[PDB]
DNA sequence: GGGCCGCCCGGGCCGCCC
DNA sequence: GGGCCGCCCGGGCCGCCC
């Protein structure tokens, strides 16, 4: 079977979609979502928010993946890992292995978790329903490394697979995202954006 | 009996045909496939994804194998093998023998075998059914010899042949596509198509 | 006691000096000297010649010594060492320590040493005179990392300071340069000269 | 100590020196000298006469030996060898090791050599005087592969250092040419010719 | 927010076929 | 002897300094 996991949306019977945070362009902005991209540009260990949006709630148990594969055919098969470099910087949560790209910030019951068949990474949370008046769950994310970094991801644009997941593993819901991680996210966005509106 | 494995196409019961990405004509591009010419022109090593579709789906247990045989009558007879230098070169992925062309990546349970009889060797992975809402299985195969090694393929064109067999080996349908594998796709798509329109 | 090692150029008894190829100016070629400058320009891992010139034959049991330093004030206090990308490459030649910036090939008495007190690496081997009718002894060096190597140099220059030892350590001679290590080394060196000129 | 042999010529005691037949320009000649460019262009496994000349006639027990060694700095510390297509090619003469690029044809005693420390290859013969009346000892090398094989020399030119040397090994006398082994000398010395003249 | 170094890119340069 | 594929080449395109 294959090691590359599907990163083919399926709402199921849930209605799971993805939210994102309305953010604005500033150069240097830490986070802004692209929807004409469907595309993540953000900084270096900064807060970005995913909401999560359903039709009708999931059973209790239900969790939540993150897990990042590459987008191009001729890397889908490597492993996204940090780079050499950041993973020997001091700045573990105590709880995120420093290999791992992908953490969630407060939350208590996160789980960082290494398949065992595909090697690849993920961070996994339970789901929760909004809150009474609310419409969606929000997830504040991570990514430890820019998509630049010599040795990881090494300018090799990446995909975020959001699944919907039962305690047993079995796919409830999937959606997914592109990433950028760098220095600059406003300018990258408008930049590769008017690159779309020119070809 | 022929140790020439056949290239008949043999779509069988449950209708087989192969699919090729649109991929691009850049002089460089790590694959492409030309529909004029029924030829993929990649690079050595690099991810070559060949699609698997069908009309109905073939039992649990049925395989998918890949082997390659040279194009031309006056080398039908020799078997296809790495050059003696990328032989050498350490860039084994731990299960595919050295001396063999094709590989699969990203497959959990790929085999290499070598005929008992003909010595020729191919590449195997189960057949899975694509993703429900999918209309194709996707293999990624990497070419480890450009088609010009001194030693190896010298310049002379192959083709792989694509077989669905059950787990005895027993046929149940076959495709072939010719391969190039060259430093330069797009310059070698271009330059035989065009000689191909021209005559 | 200072924990940087002194780049005063000394002659010394024996008139020790440094010599270096003329060698061109084309956009990468692997290896260019700027006597303007007093700076090697040069790529990743490629042989750098540095000749050694005396105006007399040092004793039996001189040794050369080849040391890093960064060349800003500010710098000059923090070891010289490979980036955590390139200190976990499989390229050792099995007797270079994977941390240490500077090697020497073709020599059977090479050592690499780290000073006790200092953590600073430096690479050693014998003096040797020159064949009678040659007028200096060549040592080819190699550096292991780029100048802007992340978490390793990053983009800081150095000085490698060039010492002739007795087998005891005690100075004998020495002598300096600048070294950039880059992928273009003769556009590098001719913008560096212009930027001289102009200045 | 280097593990790189000297190239410097030094006639020595017994004003040692190298002749070369005058050969021709036709396009795919077998052998041919420059005497412009010091270099020898020959086919692979051709013959290659290559002339001894002294002023007195060295001792008894005198040994010509014939080593190879890339002309180039950065590729000066690589050992130069057959590559892994020829090396695996059955045509040995059943003493000289498929390894070893150079070979001496016609000499009852010859033999080849690996060096200890440098692993480097070379071919021995004893020296012998020339007939009287004759000016000249000619020794008939062959270089078995390409200067382009993949894998092996890969297009970098090399010398051949001849040294006249002692039972011991002691230096009696060194001289050097360079050798293009092509399929054909002929062009090509006239193309490296011209571009000389042209610069 | 303006603007200043590794790597990607299309042009074009040696064994073998004719 | 004429002439037809991997690799070298100079132009130019993302973190960080200002
Ligand atoms: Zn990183
Ligand atoms: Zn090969
Ligand atoms: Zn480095
Ligand atoms: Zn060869």
């Amino acid at each position: 079977s294959s090691s590359v996991p599907s990163q083919k949306t399926y709402q199921g019977s849930y209605g799971f979609r993805l939210g994102f945070l309305h953010s604005g362009t500033a150069k240097s902005v830490t986070c802004t979502y692209s929807p004409a991209l469907n595309k993540m540009f953000c900084q270096l260990a900064k807060t970005c928010p995913v909401q999560l949006w359903v039709d009708s709630t999931p059973p209790p148990g239900t969790r939540v993946r993150a897990m990042a594969i590459y987008k191009q055919s001729q890397h889908m098969t490597e492993v996204v890992r940090r780079c050499p470099h950041h993973e020997r910087c001091s700045d573990s949560d105590g709880l995120a292995p420093p290999q791992h790209l992908i953490r969630v910030e407060g939350n208590l019951r996160v789980e960082y978790l290494d398949d065992r068949n595909t090697f690849r990474h993920s961070v996994v949370v339970p789901y929760e329903p909004p809150e009474v008046g609310s419409d969606c769950t929000t997830i504040h994310y991570n990514y430890m490394c820019n998509s630049s970094c010599m040795g990881g991801m090494n300018r090799r644009p990446i995909l975020t697979i959001i699944t919907l997941e039962d305690s047993s593993g079995n796919l409830l819901g999937r959606n997914s995202f592109e990433v950028r991680v760098c220095a600059c996210p406003g300018r990258d966005r408008r930049t590769e954006e008017e690159n779309l509106r020119k070809k």
